[PDB]
């Protein structure tokens, strides 16, 4: 009634925007679907290794953890829709399970829970205000990162990016959750100089191109080993940036060319993927070269 | 092995290198929606809206690029998540980058928007409270636009009532509205008027339901809403009005047209004539809209308005 519907507008309008828990359970979907995928010890390690000289009490560092992993699998849902990615740890990926909007809805939205979790970190406001900076700067790098890797994977042959291009990308893409679990640790220290950022930047780069490396590596040793993904999304990898200008340097104009027409194609054939490690294995010596690089980069820190 | 530990070294203990050619490459997908007019409405609110918070211009220019950032940002996402292929007469950007750099790129610009809400004050307990708001409303928006996406891909799983439809708006529609109210009223060196820019809210996105049906039913205006099946104002009247009144076949009809995610110009016709001619949910919701305007026209005691 004009009267009862005015009332009930009223009461609405004069209220927070009602949210159930049966709401908050539907709309979760997609990343409890993620959880279910295991390897959160290891980054609970790293946090649990990294404490041993930050010294964080455990409620506290319980929370940097929490924070961490809604940060970490929402960034892993979304990765995947933009990689076009079909399995997730050995199951079906949550976006072709909901769907892309409900998950990359439930990803960003679990950016923002993450974020509110920061506030439970202190009572003091100085020290809140260095949390958040650190929080937005590294997910500013993340997505800057990020952007690059998809720009120059997507809009292939326009850049070919360089060892150096490729390199600046990972210290934003990959080095930002790495700095953002450090940062947030050290400014929570009560220790009492320097950071193990550098360290920390150092320890992404071996990741990354060693995920890069092993994609490639565990396909040619055994094809139920691994799938090569990297190359089905056409990946601008660091062995693949090699060979890129390794080709483009040595004048290996056909080469160069099939290369990029192999990644262009978006391809799961296996032979075809096989033939594209072949060439970087006898070819460009891509393989080899990027062995080489992780081993020195490894030698950089246990020297 | 040192000329290559040199350059690492370097690397490792710079802040990671980012350039502005770099800046513009990721920017792309968010300029492109720039093309798109509209923005001096967004900002004349908040001009209005300013004469009873009297920010100082310069800090008026934040929030405003603020609003600007999350809006387009929202936009772009909200066109992805609806498949839009168009966003006023234009292509949308996802078309154009594809879907990976738009969503990376919307996602971006969320995060430079919060940046700015450091550059509204240095004053520490205020700066928290702006935090706070930001936060609390990008919340709202994404558990509206998340109920609103379930209950279109999951349909006929639930069939929403007006009642949570409209807590559904609250959060989706309400949440940019009130955060860029929260924020201009945080800040404000002068009632709340946050219950106004609900209302205001509410009203905006009935009367986009609205017009969406209408402007296809007198001129084919494409009604995408029911090319995406949306559980829109009418919609969500015809559904419960079939339910209720036991047109089973109406109903399901209605249902079915949803499901088809239909191009075809006649049978989005045919449900608009189920809407006008069986439920006259048109009619329902042109009236609904009205009495929802008229409580600020007849706000003598000025309960909404200052
Ligand atoms: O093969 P994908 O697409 O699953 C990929 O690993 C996704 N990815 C993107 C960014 C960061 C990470 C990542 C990898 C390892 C550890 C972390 C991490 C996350 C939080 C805290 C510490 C470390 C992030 C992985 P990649 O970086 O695009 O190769
Ligand atoms: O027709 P669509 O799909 O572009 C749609 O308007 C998208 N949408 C979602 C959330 C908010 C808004 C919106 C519309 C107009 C103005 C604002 C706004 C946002 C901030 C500050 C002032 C105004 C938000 C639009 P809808 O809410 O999904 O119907
Ligand atoms: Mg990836």
């Amino acid at each position: 009634t004009k009267n009862k519907m005015e009332a009930k507008i009223d009461e609405l309008i004069n209220n927070d925007p009602v949210w159930s828990s049966q709401n908050e359970s539907l709309i979760s979907k997609p990343y409890n679907h993620i959880l279910l995928k295991p390897g959160k010890n290891f980054r609970l390690n790293l946090i649990v290794q990294i404490n041993r000289v930050m010294n964080l009490p455990k409620d506290q560092l319980a929370i940097v953890s929490q924070i961490v992993e809604l940060l970490h699998n929402s960034s892993l849902l979304i990765d995947d829709i933009e990689d076009n990615a079909p399995l997730r740890r050995g199951q079906t990926t949550s976006h072709l399970i909901f769907g892309v909007p409900s998950t990359i809805n439930t990803a960003n939205y679990m950016y923002f829970r993450a974020m509110q979790l920061v506030s439970q970190l202190t009572t003091k406001e100085p020290l809140y205000h260095n949390l958040i900076t650190i929080f937005n700067e590294e997910l500013i790098n993340l997505h800057r990162g990020q952007g690059l890797d998809i720009y120059w994977r997507d809009f292939l042959p326009e850049i070919i990016p360089t060892q150096e291009m490729y390199l600046n990308m990972v210290m934003n893409k990959t080095g930002g959750l790495f700095r953002l679990t450090l940062r947030l640790m050290e400014a929570l220290s009560p220790s009492s100089g320097h950071s193990l950022v550098p360290f920390i930047n150092l320890l992404g780069i071996i990741y990354q191109i060693r995920d890069d490396y092993l994609n490639l590596k565990d396909f040619q040793m055994s094809s139920e080993k691994g799938f090569a993904e990297d190359i089905t999304e056409g990946k601008l990898s660091f062995p693949i940036v090699h060979a890129l200008n390794f080709t483009k340097t040595k004048g290996q104009t056909e080469q160069h060319n099939e290369i990029l027409r192999i990644l262009l194609l978006r391809t799961s054939d296996k032979d075809i993927k096989l033939k594209l490690i072949q060439i970087l294995e006898f070819d460009t010596n891509s393989l080899a070269y990027t062995k080489n690089f992780i081993n020195q980069l490894v030698n950089m820190i246990k020297n």
